[PDB]
């Protein structure tokens, strides 16, 4: 399938080269998979989600996304126009308040929630969790992400926007999850992207158009935007039977575009997420 005039990041994920604008993908489109977006919530009524998004948990007085961040990330995972996996099921877990903040104890609870809650959902092709959030190093936050991964969920986490080594941030520094840095449309490391040995992969993160609250759209930048590209790619590949939740991060690294990014620090992987789809 071909989506013309796609957001640059979608086109990048299905291309061996930067500078194109058509997204190519297998029409299965993540059908039968599930992606949990652990964030500020999801505006599930947005027409771009087509009824495929729902809130399953909040730790606040509302499940509504009063910020936009979670809706934007969910849109990159699976919205019809802005999403990588356009037929996946999206589940919202609101661990961040409408200012985009959350206590680590709530984030931990949300991760353990997903590990159990997937057993209440129909996801025959596999389960993914996208965590566009983080803070300073916490062994308890890392352990929560490790448990979620161990339980059979492909966990993708943002590397962070500190232009620093991700080893000092959580859950970015947990080795067993998929830690995602950000690149721009010219295949440069995003200026804000964290780096380091713990990164597994890069995805498009600078100037990413996606859904926003109020039934709108906007373009924003961050490793928060790169992470749902990888989460959606994992769901897409699992639906295709190419990989599993346990191995999807490694498979994405194995099949990535290699050596194409600039300003990658010595010791950081030079790997850009790629669906290797041959139309």
């Amino acid at each position: 399938a071909a989506q013309t005039n796609a957001p640059w990041g979608l086109a990048r994920i299905s291309s061996t080269s930067p500078g194109t604008s058509t997204y190519y993908y297998d029409e299965s489109a993540g059908q039968g998979s599930c992606v949990y977006v652990i964030d500020t919530g999801i505006e599930a009524s947005h027409p771009e989600f087509e009824g495929r998004a729902q809130m399953v948990k909040t730790y606040y007085y509302s499940s509504r996304d009063g910020n936009g961040h979670g809706t934007h990330c969910a849109g990159t995972v699976g919205s019809r126009t802005y999403g990588v996996a356009k037929k996946t099921q999206l589940f919202g877990v609101k661990v961040l308040d409408d200012n985009g903040s959350g206590q680590y104890s709530t984030i931990i609870a949300g991760m353990d929630f997903v590990a159990s809650d997937k057993n209440n959902r129909n996801c025959p092709k596999g389960v993914v969790a996208s965590l566009s959030l983080g803070g300073g190093y916490s062994s308890s936050v890392n352990s929560a992400a490790a448990r979620l991964q161990s339980s059979g969920v492909m966990v993708a986490v943002a590397a962070g926007n500190n232009n620093a080594d991700a080893r000092n941030y959580s859950p970015a520094s947990e080795p067993s999850v998929c830690t995602v840095g950000a690149s721009d449309r010219y295949d440069r490391r995003s200026s804000f992207s964290n780096y380091g040995s713990v990164l597994d992969i890069f995805g498009p993160g600078t100037d990413i158009l996606s859904t926003w609250i109020g039934g709108s759209t906007r373009s924003i930048s961050g490793t928060s935007m790169a992470t749902p590209h990888v989460a959606g790619l994992a769901a897409y590949l699992m639906t295709l039977g190419k990989t599993t939740a346990a191995s999807a991060c490694r498979y994405i690294a194995d099949t990535a575009n290699k050596g194409d990014l600039s300003n990658i620090p010595f010791g950081t992987v030079n790997l850009l997420a790629y669906n290797n789809y041959q139309a």
